[PDB]
C-alpha cells in the first residue's frame, strides 16, 4: 500500500527525541493544523532487495495494517502514515509518561497492588489484541508506555508494533525472534508461534514486576536462551519472601514450556490473583 508522500515537515513540527530502536527513530510532533501532539516514528527503508539495513517494505507494511486495526484504551494507536524515499513514517498516539522500564528503573521496589495495577491493564489490552488474533511477540517493559508518571497508579498503553502478526491458523511459522530474556522455549527452539508466547513474556514481565529480577537473564545472550528453552528459573527467597502464593501460582502457570499447557489470556484475567536481537 502507498502512503502520504507529501513532506510531514509541511504539516508537524517535530520535538524531542523519544526514543530509538536499530532501524527506528521517534520523535515528539506536534501537527500544525490542531496543535495536537503525536509520536513519530521514523522506520529505514530497505535500499535494495537483498538489503540487511533498513526494513522490508513487508514489515512496515504489516506493522502498519496491525496498527490501523487497533482502538482500545490499553494499545497505541495509529493516526496518520507519511512516506518518503529513506523513510516511513507512522504518526502514533503519543505516550508521555515513559517507558515501563524506565519508571521500574526509578522507583522503589513495587507493592503486590502496584504490581496487579500495571498487569491488570496489560491483561485488557493483550485480550483485546488476542481477540482479533493479533500476536505481538515483542511485550516486555520497554514497549509498555505510561501515560503520565506522576500519579499513584500509572495508566498505560502497549506500543512497538513491529513484530505483531495476525494468527489467523492457530500459528505461525517465519520466526520471528525478540529479546532473549523475554523470548518464550518455542521462539527459542524456532517451533511454530501463537498467541501462547505473549502469555509467556506476561510471565516474565510478572515476575520482574514483582521482584525487580529477571527469571531467565544469565551473562550472555546464549547462556539466556539456554536458561528459557530449560524453563530454567526459580523463586529466589531473597526477592520473593513476601509475596503471595497466589502471585507465584499466576507466573507459574505462565512459565510453561509446553505451549497448549500455558494459561490463555481468558485464563489469565480469571485466576484468582486477578479476578475481582537473538545473536552476540
Ligand atoms: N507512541 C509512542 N509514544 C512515546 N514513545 C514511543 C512511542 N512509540 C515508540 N516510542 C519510543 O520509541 C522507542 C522505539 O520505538 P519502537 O516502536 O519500540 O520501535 P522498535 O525499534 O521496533 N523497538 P526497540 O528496537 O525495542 O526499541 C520505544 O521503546 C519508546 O521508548
Ligand atoms: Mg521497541
Amino acid at each position: 500500500t502507498v502512503f502520504r508522500q507529501e513532506n510531514v515537515d509541511d504539516y508537524y513540527d517535530t520535538g524531542e527525541e523519544l526514543g530509538s530502536g536499530v532501524f527506528a527513530v521517534v520523535k515528539k510532533c506536534r501537527e500544525k493544523s490542531t496543535g495536537l501532539q503525536y509520536a513519530a516514528k521514523f522506520i529505514k527503508k530497505r535500499r535494495t532487495k537483498s538489503s540487511r539495513r533498513g526494513v522490508s517494505r513487508e514489515d512496515i507494511e504489516r506493522e502498519v495494517s496491525i496498527l490501523k486495526e487497533i482502538q482500545h484504551p490499553n494499545v497505541i494507536t495509529l493516526h496518520e502514515v507519511y512516506e518518503n524515499k529513506t523513510d516511513v513514517i507512522l504518526i502514533l498516539e503519543l505516550v508521555a509518561g515513559g517507558e515501563l522500564f524506565d519508571f521500574l528503573a526509578e522507583k522503589e521496589s513495587l507493592t503486590e497492588e502496584e504490581a496487579t495495577e500495571f498487569l491488570k491493564q496489560i491483561l485488557n489490552g493483550v485480550y483485546y489484541l488476542h481477540s482479533l488474533q493479533i500476536a505481538h511477540f515483542d511485550l516486555k517493559p520497554e514497549n509498555i508506555m505510561l501515560l503520565d508518571r506522576n500519579v499513584p497508579k500509572p495508566r498505560i498503553k502497549i506500543i512497538d508494533f513491529g513484530l505483531a502478526h495476525k494468527i489467523d491458523f492457530g500459528n505461525e511459522f517465519k520466526n520471528i525472534f525478540g529479546t532473549p530474556e523475554f523470548v518464550a522455549p518455542e521462539i527459542v527452539n524456532y517451533e511454530p508461534l501463537g498467541l501462547e508466547a505473549d502469555m509467556w513474556s506476561i510471565g516474565v514481565i510478572t515476575y520482574i514486576l514483582l521482584s525487580g529480577a529477571s527469571p531467565f537473564l544469565g551473562d550472555t545472550k546464549q547462556e539466556t536462551l539456554a536458561n528459557v528453552s530449560a524453563v530454567n528459573y526459580e523463586f529466589e527467597d531473597e526477592y520473593f519472601s513476601n509475596t503471595s502464593a497466589l502471585a507465584k501460582d499466576f507466573i507459574r502457570r505462565l512459565l510453561v514450556k509446553d505451549p497448549k499447557k500455558r494459561m490463555t489470556i481468558q485464563d489469565s484475567l480469571q485466576h484468582p490473583w486477578i479476578k475481582p536481537p537473538q545473536f552476540e
